[PDB]
């Protein structure tokens, strides 16, 4: 049969797949779980060129009797978030909003880190990094910059196991969640306590006349998806992290002894993260030349963002994590383009400051088991291992 996408949910390793592909036919055919064709893009060239050009669209991903990738979790006005958002005037004020910048927000980072790392070292060797430490930290950091209460952050964050699903199908419990979810954000905006973060500006920008018309289902959905896309992507990011790190005991060694070099660390972990499990999916709205191949209007393109940041040709020596390379934002971690990453530097801010206090907290950490007894989760729009049982 035809070459069915994604390779592999593991994401400890590269497939050797990638680079063939890359060498071979840098833009092929294959099949996605729909049973749809698609054209996966591997190079860092045609990545870039899709990702740059907006005739690939976001928004027509979303549109009845496309090809897909998967099933949608969300409305389908919700692929096109970004543009609500900008529609209603109201992406300056979420990005401020979502900066690692307020005041006391990092100290907020730090404390919460080494409060769930005192935690683990209480109650003893093995410590499960992901459940314990990872998952946890970036529901805080969001509930933090949401403005909302930390004791509500569990029960939104056990919407994501099924709201990032891969699926081929609709997921029943994806809209019963969903549901759920928005009436809880539609009723924060509605509570006089919350004036704090991204739902307490919110709140005052839905009373401002120039906001009037600004329907109150989207300034619940900014909520929603904001937390869901901010915790399932620090979460997952800084989980897959630590595995490079722990892996690399030279590297963890380095920083431990010179944490000013963790920006540049956490920025090769981007470079070489494999959290994304499938290419990001865009609807070609013209024909439209990528390479060899001529995609025609309809058709579904896919950017693998490992072919992209594993290029040889961009980031020589692709899989090594290189402290003083010339290019190191040029990675396609955050996307590119029209649909860059909002949360970037927050993303960024996160890793940095989990990875400082475990390293600090925990300078001897190693996987507790054999890095083969992970178990990664399939069907999922991350990889990531369900546990991650370390000790130190
Ligand atoms: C290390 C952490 C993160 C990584 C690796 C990541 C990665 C990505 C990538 C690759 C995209 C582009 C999707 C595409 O073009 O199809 C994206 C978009 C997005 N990110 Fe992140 N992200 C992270 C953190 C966050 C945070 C913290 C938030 C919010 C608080 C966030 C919110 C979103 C949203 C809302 C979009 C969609 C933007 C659009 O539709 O134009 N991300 N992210
Ligand atoms: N691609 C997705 N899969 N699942 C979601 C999502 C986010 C939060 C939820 O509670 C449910 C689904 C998304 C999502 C997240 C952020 C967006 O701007 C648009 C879509």
């Amino acid at each position: 049969v035809l070459l069915e996408v994604p390779f592999s949910a593991r994401g400890d390793r590269i497939p050797d797949a990638v680079a063939e592909l890359r060498t071979r036919e840098p833009i092929r055919k294959v099949r996605t779980i729909t049973g749809a064709e698609a054209w996966l893009v591997s190079s860092y060239a045609l990545c870039t060129q899709v990702l740059e050009d907006r005739r690939f669209s976001m928004k027509e991903t979303a549109a009845a009797g496309a090809p897909r990738l998967n099933a949608l979790t969300v409305p389908p006005e919700v692929v096109n978030n970004m543009g609500n958002i900008a529609d209603a005037g109201l992406r300056k004020a979420v990005m401020k909003a979502i900066t690692p910048k307020a005041p006391g927000l990092e100290q907020f980072l730090r404390d919460t880190a080494n409060s769930l790392l005192d935690n683990l070292i209480t109650e003893g060797a093995p410590a499960d990094l992901r459940n314990d430490f990872a998952d946890p930290l970036a529901t805080a950091l969001h509930c933090k910059v949401l403005g909302i209460p930390q004791e509500d952050g569990p029960k939104l964050f056990r919407s994501l196991s099924i709201a990032f699903m891969s699926s081929a199908d609709p997921i029943p419990a994806a809209k019963i969640n969903w549901d759920r979810d928005i009436e809880y954000m539609a009723g924060i905006l509605e509570n006089p306590n919350i004036t704090t973060g991204l739902m307490g500006e919110l709140s005052r920008l839905r009373k401002d006349p120039a906001y009037s018309h600004v329907s109150d289902e989207l300034f619940a959905t900014i909520g929603v998806t904001f937390f869901g896309a901010g915790v399932i992507s620090t979460g997952s990011f800084l989980t897959t992290a630590l595995i490079s790190l722990i892996q690399r005991p030279q590297l963890r060694n380095l920083l431990h002894e010179k944490p000013e070099l963790i920006p540049a660390g956490v920025e090769e972990l981007l470079r070489i993260n494999l959290s994304f499990a499938d290419g990001l999916p865009r609807l070609a709205t013209a024909d439209i030349q990528v390479g060899d191949v001529l995609v025609r209007k309809g058709e579904l393109v896919l950017v693998l963002l490992e072919g992209a940041n594993f290029d040889p040709e961009h980031f020589p020596n692709p899989g090594s994590i290189e402290l003083d390379r010339p290019n190191p934002t040029s990675h396609l971690a955050f996307g590119r383009g029209q649909h860059f990453c909002p949360g970037s530097a927050l993303g960024r801010r996160h890793a940095q400051i989990g990875i400082e206090a475990l390293l600090k907290k925990m300078p001897g950490v190693d996987l507790a088991v054999p890095i083969d007894q992970l178990v990664w989760r399939t069907r999922f729009q991350r990889r990531i291992p369900e546990r991650l049982p370390v000790l130190w």
